[PDB]
């Protein structure tokens, strides 16, 4: 069994996206015989696709688990599905602000993930992990790496699981927030790792 | 030097309040030379009133940080200002909702917080733990104590410094929330424990 | 041209349902040479659906704009996507709670608004009316008819064109909410009344 | 009788404040016999002074009714505390950031209002307005006005009745906001002066 599990680099600004960090630490550990692949995505259209692409490619993981930063968010937040769609609020790190486009002109218009999200968030709130079921990530990288992932699993067969996670922003990224007059909601790393692994852990025992 | 540190128990129907497991964690711990004195206090106006004016002339702290639950909040909140009234939202854990009322006849409107609350703020800030100052400790059993604690100061020259810090839900706190359909803010328990722990380390440092 | 415009009964315990009172306001009026139907619709799955199929049946709209509250929302919202699910987090007004179950069992997992949202929000703007698009209508009764509208449309071939626009509470609603400790956003009903006025008009310009 | 209402100009990067607009409609009118005197204040430290000063030695009013904006708040806040502190978030609009200074040197640490805020808040839910009392008036410009006019009342002995309502934003305030990813509360301005108008009159009532 394989896992790939994605992080996204920083962007909007921020000094850091622990997602990026995530994919990181997660990158070559095994969780029973099943090996662990962790991947850093660019915050960029095009070029992630790109990136995506190959990997999935390259490893052929049974499951892939894709995290992003969600500011704002209070809790770890699984997304229920994928919307065929981009409409960026902010340019993506290369300045480009694609607004109201397929991003793959004739599929379908959504994908629901093929986690099993229930489960999955009923196995954090017994780790004692807030955690709860979003039905929107957005319409920026998020959504668009969660759905060509989904679009890549109808159209070739693997990976048998495809979502995407959220997690909120970690302490140390709201300390310069605090001046500018704003304190948004914040989550510890080791929580946010933690709920990744748990998802990974359900993930491999509702496959099969 | 001796350091009291006060908590509550659980109210308004939550089954926990992290600030009695704080009180009881730094209960008997000793930072340096400084001994430091942990107790529960009962949200109940009246009896809250009785034990920590007990409390105040049996230890005779030279610092009083008075800890409290602050439901919703996003991160660690230092009050500023003590106000002398009392208006409850909800009744406290004795049925008692006392409305437009002063907490000490006579005395003035309000006290400022005598810790050293800017240089507290700083020291988390570098620790990693979001926190920021506030202007109110609402007109609950929060804002009672530490008026009551402010007073005492006032009035017999001792704790030399006081004042109170609110934090917010922890983690497993949540979990019964989602389900009500609402995910409020949270910070991990061993963050909660080191704030306070920190703002002792600062108080201590700022006495004398 | 005609132009069926719904709304909701009350649900969840308020008094009030200001969709409600959109749709008996509207219905009748004429803008133009276009006759406007205004319908009220029960928070009753099944009983929604009938309503829904034989109103469309019998009016054979061209375009169909269905309203409803969406609490605690501050500005007016113009849903871009219906999601083939349904995940009540309260149960309707008959006491039926639906959880994880498909609207039309077979159908697309999702489809795009077709009324113009975009130009819908932007003369909203120019008219002083706070809006913004919003990327999911939940999963309870307002997605479940904005589903069933675009499904509707796509097999029948009429409407032309559906979508759903939610709106905030209006003041006289929040009153008894402001003793529940909490104040969520409000909007005056005459702005609410002539967003979706608005949103009618431009649908019309849009339309052929 | 003699009130007098202020409001403030337009202030951090704000194109307009509508309190400056409800002065303005105020100034010049009778409700009854009394006369009511609407003056608009500059949001710079110092000046402001001087101008409020001026005013209430020029009027010496009965009644002073300080009117501000609150961005971010969803509904009329009646102010029940003033506080002896300046520290600001932003700079006023010289370009000038006081932080953790006095107002008045030696004065009260705080001062109650002493308009009658909770007959206050009754008449305006009775009105459908929602409205509620705010326990800190932050420590910018409008607490900074609502302390002087507080401290003159007890050291002149008039006005005999001094107090602050902070409003929400007008919907038109909104608009450019919705660019930059993010939707405040609103409240319309027709609702805003009436509820200072209803302030005015309940206060004239409870005069004497």
């Amino acid at each position: 069994m394989k896992v790939l599990v994605t992080g996204f680099e920083p962007f909007g600004g921020e000094k850091i996206n622990p997602t990026e960090r995530i994919a990181k630490d997660l990158d070559g550990i095994k969780i029973g015989d099943a090996q662990v692949f962790g991947r850093v995505l660019p915050v960029v259209f095009g070029k992630a696709k790109e990136v995506l692409e190959k990997t999935l490619e390259e490893i052929k993981p049974d499951i892939a688990i894709h995290v992003g930063l969600a500011p704002g968010r209070s809790a770890i937040s699984i997304e229920r599905i994928a919307v065929n769609a981009i409409d960026a609020r902010i340019p993506d790190n290369e300045g480009k602000k694609i607004e109201d486009e397929p991003i793959v002109p004739g599929a379908p218009t959504a994908y629901f993930s093929t986690l099993p999200i229930k489960k999955i968030m009923k196995k954090l709130h017994e780790r004692g992990i807030p955690a709860y079921i979003s039905n929107s990530a957005g319409l920026y990288l998020s959504n668009y790496v969660m759905y060509l992932s989904l679009h890549h699993s109808a159209t070739k067969g693997y990976p048998k699981m495809s979502g995407f996670i959220h997690v909120p922003y970690i302490p140390e990224q709201i300390i310069d927030k605090i001046g500018k007059g704003q304190v948004p909601p914040s989550m510890s790393y080791e929580m946010v790792l933690e709920a990744v692994k748990v998802a990974i852990e359900v993930a491999l025992e509702e496959l099969l």
